[PDB]
């Protein structure tokens, strides 16, 4: 049975956050494996998935040590720092960039098939779908590019 | 208009699935920067987030040239596909890895407060926590090591 239906969890204080995944990996933290300080959070201890895992928090929200319930993550303990973790965000610790995309980001939903394709596409087929005039209005909601 | 908000898009036809993100680089595709077909599609074309992005998916599903309607990501055209990209499974091309989880990943939600923190945490007081009796029993579903 999961943790989630165990408990009557709607007794404890609850807050609404906006939670993103991590890893130790320098995409989230800027180390490299082979720094002695990979993998330290900043509380000191070693980042960790398990009944209880490492989540980052800010501590003007959550001090760190504070445990919390996070559904469909698990028990966390506030260990981890980060420059973005501000307000009501947590950054929740994942092994492997796999695992966040996966355990994390993965959702389920419903899309809309516009049209079936042959087989292939072209740079310039791309191209002028980009350029569909009629679309222009939306298009730079979806460009990185300023 | 969000494009969300645009169409009547319930008058196409509507597929569920699992979607994740993906960026060209190594974690999801195997290659770096410097490879010859570093950030090229099955289909041949280069990966793009723009109006039309480049998406994967499974051919059987949607084949090749397939344009999508996905909420909160855009219109997509299937160019690509994965290893672990089958059935009703999409991947979502975004630029970068703090896009994927930023984008994709970012998920608003209910947190419960378990505990607040004073302020520090060790790895003895998180080894105890994660030697909890009367929590063993869900133990195994959080660690990755079986
Ligand atoms: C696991 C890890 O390296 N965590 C680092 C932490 O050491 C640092 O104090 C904090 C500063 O914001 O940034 C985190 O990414
Ligand atoms: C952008 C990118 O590199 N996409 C690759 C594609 O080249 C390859 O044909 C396919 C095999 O499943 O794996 C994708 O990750
Ligand atoms: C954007 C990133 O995926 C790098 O792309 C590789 C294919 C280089 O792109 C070509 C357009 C260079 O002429």
């Amino acid at each position: 049975k999961p943790l989630e239906e165990a408990f009557d969890w709607d007794e404890y204080p609850v807050q609404r956050v906006t939670a993103t995944g991590y890893t130790a990996g320098a995409e989230s933290t800027g180390k490299n494996p082979g720094d002695p300080l990979y993998g330290l959070t900043y509380s000191g201890v070693k980042v960790k998935r398990d009944l209880y895992s490492t989540v980052a928090a800010d501590p003007s929200v959550f001090p760190i040590g504070t445990i919390l319930f996070i559904p469909n993550y698990g028990l966390g303990v506030v260990a981890d720092t980060g420059s973005a973790i501000k307000g009501n965000r947590l950054d929740l610790y994942f092994e492997t960039v796999k695992d966040v995309y996966n355990e994390w980001g993965k959702k389920t939903l419903d899309v809309y098939v516009i049209k079936k394709g042959t087989g292939k596409i072209t740079e310039d087929e791309l191209e002028k779908l980009n350029e569909t005039k009629s679309l222009q209005v939306f298009r730079n909601q979806y460009k990185t590019v300023k």
